[PDB]
């Protein structure tokens, strides 16, 4: 067997009999002590028969399948670092709790053999990251692992343009679901072409052939927030561009910028935000499971 | 066998055989409807005792070494898109015809066993690439796919020194046949140094030692354009540069961008462009052949 | 056995009962003709129970473990060419001397089976690298090559934060040995986090730890210059900034711009540079003996 690798007993069979399985992170279960929203996601994910898979550290080991008590306790405790790819050696040697990334969470996915992970948004090259170099270690962990990763795109206080061409240059596959334009988070587009996908099945038997192709990688499959719960490009873009505008006259750069971005969104999106981002966090973990249902039929022939 | 590749019989006897063969893209064989070029690329290929190995997508089928109908098809149907190496798995799954990039020609050829592909020019970074992130696929699918390509550097419309700088950091090797400054398409020559290989067998001796240490990657070898054939840095320069001149002012970026300049640069050569590019074209592809040639005999012994 | 690397009785003889092991590049054996300060760093390795494994390229061989015969050509040869791992092929194939840099030489440490390399400085994003693009291949040799790098951060010369930004997007570990600062090579600190390591057993376990759960790849352990011996950052600053104050009035970039920098420095310290940079040398040299020790041991149970 595997030594750093605990798998409920549900997904455990799930994996053997070849069924479709959805990892979630656990970074952002932290984001909503609740649950109701983690609940919302496991019956989005089950109503196409997929089995969700959330995902963590504890105790050093790398766990498929948080139980109760460990949810519990990533809800309610107060010192929980996140951790990215790079940061699993620390926290499996610390011993302690650790709410995987993206990144983090689609390398132990893999290990365990699931093949679909879903989120809101993803990391991607930040605003002025031309410059900064400020890039979220998703995009090159797209190039390593083996994962459909399904998501609205990137998340808004990032440059959606400079992630897609830098996804490009790092030949990462990006298809939109019904959709010719790349999504973005509670926007609903930006200016940005991806390849339309307008059914599953194609899209998993895409998948596929890519993997037996070019080898173990990434396919982002990006599907919009619903248009009834988009958020406008005008006052995201505004927003987002006082903030920045703030920051220049203030000084700040480095890690201090990107939390006041995540701030002013808030702020300027009456108190919709929240439910923009859970309405987008639902309709992705749908498309995820079928999605991941029509994979396990495509790989089954 | 392998479902996914279909091999023609002079290939895969050559391959079988351990004899030298050359691979080609066919994205830009669209390019030439005549065909008269292709003609002139065969023989230079197999004046080394080389066998072309022209490549695209077709039926679901990764081809290699086109039949006359499909080299027809491809020449005469309107609708056919370019297929980078991240779009091969939905040029598969669509069953229509896809013509190959460098990236996408060169995984196709590693997978059928062939070492040496040819083109006129790469892709690279792109003029402005340092702030928009535009920078062609081929540089990091270099990083994976273990091969030889022959050019004559990269196109001109790109920056040839932040290419070369890209290049370094990635760690691909850039030899220059007989010259120690790096190749520049039609142009002869840009300021950036280039590691000089005098003889080819030397080339071929470096290229698999370096397979053997680094492991499956590209080994880039640079042959610049004939000193009689090539177009005046100056005027290259000064068409690109009010190409960009026009841009700024006319206000258009992105994908926009780069067809503009190739059309300004068939206009300022006189109609030479294409003379010049189809002469590098058999003076690197003849280099291929008789490179292909000297790295069967070194993999002999 | 492998007919490209020689490896002599000790180094092979540690290796086959699992000893400790430490690699160390002769890029830089060239830069201190004397020897004594390879007599001091062998020494600062071998107290922890370490073995020096000095690293270079001779004769068409990866040589592990230069003999007396070759320290001294590598001593005093004039043309000796500084090889980084896309290099080696070149090197190899030539049958000539090759001093290898960060990227060359673990990659033969790596083949041979060591996991642990020293130097005082690595490589990394070179100042105004988010326009010129020129970064150190050792940022991206850093995702392939299983190794741990003990340094004192990137070169002084190099711009620390976004080297920092840039191995993070790479997903290359970055801890601190009783720091969480980053080195910043003759100068204590940059502003700059980095996940503190207090004890070296805590560090070989996480980096065991990222090697089964990432797969091969380096670990980058920064251990800073002794307080005593830092150089001020305001001096190496002014004295860097001014020295690109002069570059830009007389008009030189390029490969040029370096070695300029790396004179003003020089210049700046008094005659201290060489004094601290020898000092950090050895402090970090006992650092990889002490952490390959501890690693050995860990890899034991
Ligand atoms: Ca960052
Ligand atoms: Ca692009
Ligand atoms: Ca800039
Ligand atoms: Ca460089
Ligand atoms: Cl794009
Ligand atoms: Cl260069
Ligand atoms: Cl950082």
């Amino acid at each position: 067997p595997d030594q750093l690798l605990e798998v409920s007993d549900e997904i455990a069979t799930a994996l053997a009999e070849r069924r479709p399985v959805v990892a979630l992170e656990s970074s952002l279960i932290t984001t909503d002590p609740s649950s109701e929203t983690a609940s919302l996601i496991e019956k989005a994910v089950r109503g196409a028969g997929a089995v969700p898979a959330t995902i963590g550290i504890a105790g050093g080991k790398l766990v498929v399948g948080l139980t109760d008590s460990l949810i519990e306790r990533f809800a309610s405790t107060k010192g929980i670092p996140k951790i990215s790819a790079r940061d699993i050696g620390g926290a499996l040697a610390g011993g302690g709790l650790g709410a995987t990334t993206v990144a983090g969470t689609i390398v132990i996915a893999e290990r365990a053999g699931i093949q679909v992970f879903t989120t809101a948004g993803i990391g991607g090259v930040h605003r002025r990251g031309e410059d900064t170099l400020d890039i979220s270690p998703d995009l090159l962990q797209f190039r390593k692992t083996k994962m459909t990763v399904v998501s609205g795109g990137a998340k808004s206080i990032l440059d959606h343009r400079l992630t897609a061409e830098y996804l490009e240059t790092a030949g990462v596959p990006v298809y939109g679901y019904r959709t010719d334009k790349l999504a973005a988070f509670v926007v609903r587009e930006a200016d940005v072409p991806v390849t339309r996908m307008d059914d599953l099945h194609t899209a998993a038997r895409a998948a596929e052939a890519h993997w037996q192709v070019n080898g173990p990688g990434t396919v982002l499959l990006t599907s919009p927030i619903d248009e009834q719960d988009a958020v406008d490009e005008a006052i995201v873009e505004a927003a987002i561009a006082e903030a920045l505008a703030q920051c220049d006259q203030e000084g700040i750069v480095g890690n201090a910028v990107s939390p006041y971005l995540m701030k002013a969104l808030a702020r300027a999106s009456g108190g919709m935000l929240p439910k923009a981002g859970r309405s987008l966090l639902l309709s992705t973990a749908r498309v995820a499971g079928e999605f991941s249902a029509a994979l396990s039929a495509v790989q089954a022939e």
